[PDB]
């Protein structure tokens, strides 16, 4: 959970479960389906939650991954592609990185998060879960 309110993502989160497995897609891949988008506005990151665990006396808690679109979220500000810890730039080919979405952020109680998915063809990076499947 968050003890600052985040920035809200369209979509389900994608959830570590292998330990050492990198979180990644193939080019022009890993932008979720959301109905109606256009392909000139699937262009975006997927942002890394780093979650932490209380310590017991029994005996680790992986991060899980959150989907922006270009321009929104909390690196609404930088430049698509570029190396940042914790960011992963995503994009279909059809997608102009230099522009924003056209999208503005989702409302919470106005509409829930959409179950992430892929169209098919999409490369699913190995060691991850995608909630809602
Ligand atoms: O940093 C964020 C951003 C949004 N999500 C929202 O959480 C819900 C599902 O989270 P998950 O467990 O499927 O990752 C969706 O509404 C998703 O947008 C969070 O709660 N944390």
């Amino acid at each position: 959970e968050f003890n600052v309110v985040p920035y809200y993502s369209w979509f389900s989160g994608i959830t570590q479960f292998q330990k050492g497995k990198e979180f990644e897609f193939v080019e022009g891949q890993g932008v979720p389906i959301a109905p109606g988008v256009p392909a000139t506005e699937a262009k975006g990151y997927w942002y890394r939650h780093n979650r932490r665990s209380f310590k017991t006396a029994d005996g680790q808690l992986l991060p899980r991954w959150y989907f922006y679109y270009l321009g929104t979220g909390p690196h609404a500000k930088d430049q698509y592609g570029t190396d940042i810890d914790g960011v992963y730039w995503v994009a279909s080919n059809q997608a102009d990185v230099n522009t924003p979405a056209d999208i503005v952020d989702r409302d919470p109680s106005s509409d829930e998060a959409i179950p992430t998915r892929f169209p098919p063809g999409t490369v699913l990076p190995q060691g991850y879960y995608i909630e809602g499947s």
